[PDB]
């Protein structure tokens, strides 16, 4: 049979933690992710100024 309006009330609870926890990993790899392009490119941009060179 259907939770009762309690039991309900127990997964709405939860169910919003896990949301505010995949937002959070969602932000944190997101954030990840911009941190690693631009670590690539200081590197692409510092090969370029040194293979410049004398």
């Amino acid at each position: 049979a259907a939770a009762s309006y309690d039991q309900l009330l127990k997964q709405v609870e939860a169910l919003k933690m896990e949301n505010s926890n995949l937002r959070q990993e969602l932000e944190d790899n997101s954030n990840h992710l911009t941190k690693l392009e631009t670590e690539a490119s200081n590197m692409k941009e510092v090969l370029k100024q040194l293979q410049g060179s004398i």
